[PDB]
């Protein structure tokens, strides 16, 4: 009925994506909710209340879904920054299929008429589930079919007991809308006015920011003795901050927030002959339930040498192609680095600094203390971490008062109301009833699934690039490699695969 | 959702009491094939919240019209060849439907009998049969005694993809006291 | 999970009509609703016979 897009236009300001995949959705549950709980497997920080729903809901968080991996190129070259602005969404070409298994031969009847119902809520009443980076994104490529990942959600409890605070919902009570084969669905909406996202990385960093030659005005404390007296000291004295000297030449503005992090090597031979990794793993808590700290605030990974190290939680670990469930080894999975923020932010590893500690007098020597942790403070400047491609696009503001600078963990862009969620499911088909009243909630039923396309498009817009640098830039090349393997294409069976991740900042700008 | 059999393969029946020897114990009336819906009950329409915030905040309340309507009708034939039980989907065999609003049908409603809409929506319920008594005495049955035939009223006749409504008033009628006094 | 709606007995003798499981008596109630199956014939025999018929084809809806 409608008409497959898939495919970009370039309107310069603003540039359109489409793409449209196919899917499948199973009965889950057999057409009845469940209370769902921890095993109570003597681990009190982990338990879970929750419910799980046959409802289906498809959810396309992560840019691959969207952009092929040229025009993630093409834009990620050319641009400062860019935002969405609408999007539209078009259900059509819906059909079901039911399953019949006669003695052991498996039979699909094709069936008309036969409904399925959707709905989604653009007032934000449900449980918000996307976010938390879950697996089951539209595939990144186009021509493989997908299933559609069950629904669910947690609430309050203790244990495997549960509070009188604890909710409740029947997802029927919406409004759905019914959709039989040869109906199509479509909504518009809209995102709110949100910062552009930053694509650069700035090309000076802060203690270096002043001029060489001139020599500010300020002085500072040079020296305590003349030499000598020694006992008598000497008077203080003062020189002034000039070119020989960086460190006491004065600044305006402040790196910003920083918490530390464990260094662990890449090597085993230097990594903690003993055993570490929450003996360990730098944690917080709620209600004596510790959970380990997953990637944080922003901060550098590594200074210039080393490169070995990376930092034992923040850092992003994705798996590569084919990678295992459990216990797999490093060479499977793809780590991802920043050594581009070094121009503001910490390094994780590394201490904040020093600071004063005794006040001093004649008998009494100065002490200090490697400062641990640093919150917010006046006059300080950060970074916001990359998105790379695979990682999330869109996060949910938690709706709360207490706000500061909403900024996901994961990268992203805090929405007050992000898009809706769509929510899908098929109508229970009943089987054969008895003939005579049974009081009993009649629990049989016909097994059947279905399919459809889904279209999905978004407007995004742009900032172009006015740089007036004189020599070349630095750009994403793929290149050196004389390997047969090719990379971001089918191996010779036609299973797909991705090299490493490709991080957002490229380009420059002086700070 | 709803799931109609077929009763009695289609044909009336007289039922009498099973003569018992229980006096006070017998009966005279008639089964039929007909299916009926019947919602009396509130469960069916309110939910424990709704509930809870109505009858915290209201003195008295009433109802004043309804609206009602069925849709998404489909026939489902089920054939067994040997043991296989086998469900073929069928086109254009109809159903057939009809109210009454002369009251001129025995009012079977009332009695507080189970089988209303289920509580909780996801459940899908079978529609109970119809039937009802008569005057008599033990088994045997008056002259007084009456008999129908509800073939005999203009049922509108339903086919897949057509759907059925019907508004309705309530008459006006003293409010529901939702409130205990403070004082004897 | 009580009822909701009782009918008064259609009759001349009354003392405020009120139910007496609790309810709104009404004159005249929400109507029943009636519904059922076409019967649809199974095989019929190729030469006349004077019976009523009684085989079908077993269906639900």
């Amino acid at each position: 009925s409608g008409n497959w897009h898939c495919d970009s236009t370039w309107m310069g300001d603003r540039v359109i994506t489409t793409s449209t995949r196919t899917w499948a959705l199973p009965t889950y549950n057999n057409h009845l909710y469940k209370q769902i709980s921890s095993q109570s497997g003597a681990s009190n920080d982990n338990h879970y209340f929750g419910y799980s729903t046959p409802w289906g809901y498809f959810d396309f968080n992560r840019f691959h879904c969207h952009f092929s991996p040229r025009d993630w190129q093409r834009l990620i070259n050319n641009n400062w920054g860019f935002r969405p602005k609408r999007l539209n969404f078009k259900l059509f070409n819906i059909q079901v299929k039911e399953v019949t298994q006669n003695d052991g031969t498996t039979t699909i009847a094709n069936n008309l008429t036969s409904t399925v119902q959707v709905f989604t809520d653009s007032e934000y009443q449900l449980p918000y589930v996307l976010g938390s980076a879950h697996q089951g994104c539209l595939p990144p490529f186009p021509a493989d079919v997908f299933m559609v990942p069950q629904y669910g959600y947690l609430t309050l409890n203790n244990g495997s007991q549960a509070v009188g605070r604890s909710s409740f919902y029947c997802l029927e009570y919406f409004p759905s809308q019914m959709l039989r084969t040869g109906n199509n669905f479509t909504f518009s909406y809209t995102f709110e006015d949100v910062p552009f996202h930053s694509s650069y990385a700035h090309s000076q960093s802060l203690d270096r920011l002043m001029n060489p030659l001139i020599d500010q005005y300020l002085y500072y404390l040079s020296r305590t003795n003349t030499p000598t007296g020694t006992t008598t000291q000497s008077r203080l004295q003062f020189s002034q901050a000039g070119a020989s000297d960086i460190r006491d030449q004065s600044r305006n503005w402040l790196p910003g927030p920083c918490y530390r992090q464990q260094r662990v090597s890449k090597t085993s031979a230097d990594n903690n002959n003993s055993e570490y990794s929450w003996t360990g793993a730098t944690k917080y808590h709620l209600n004596g339930r510790d959970s380990l700290v997953n990637p944080g605030p922003a901060m550098a990974s590594h200074k210039d040498d080393e490169e070995k190290f990376f930092p034992q939680s923040g850092v992003l670990i994705f798996g590569k192609q084919g990678s295992e469930k459990t216990n797999v080894d490093i060479e499977k999975v793809m780590i991802t680095d920043e050594e581009e923020i070094r121009t503001t932010n910490p390094v994780a590893t590394e201490q904040y600094g020093s600071v004063s500690t005794n006040l001093q007098r004649g008998n009494r020597q100065a002490a200090t203390a490697d400062v641990n942790t640093q919150g917010v403070l006046p006059g300080m400047v950060w970074q916001d971490r990359d998105v790379y491609l695979q990682g999330p696009i869109w996060a949910k503001i938690p709706h709360t008062d207490g706000h500061f600078h909403p900024s996901p963990l994961m990268g992203g862009f805090g929405l007050k109301h992000p898009p809706p969620q769509i929510l899908i499911k098929n109508t229970p088909v009943p089987a054969n009833p008895s003939t005579t009243f049974s009081a009993a909630k009649f629990a049989s039923f016909i097994t059947q699934y279905s399919t459809g396309q889904v279209s999905v498009e978004i407007e995004w817009e742009l900032q172009k690039e006015n740089s007036k640098r004189w020599n070349p830039e630095i750009q994403y090349t793929s290149n050196y490699n004389k390997s047969v393997n090719v990379d971001f294409t089918v191996d010779t069976n036609g299973v797909y695969s991705e090299p490493r991740p490709i991080g957002t900042r490229y380009l420059t700008r002086n700070l």
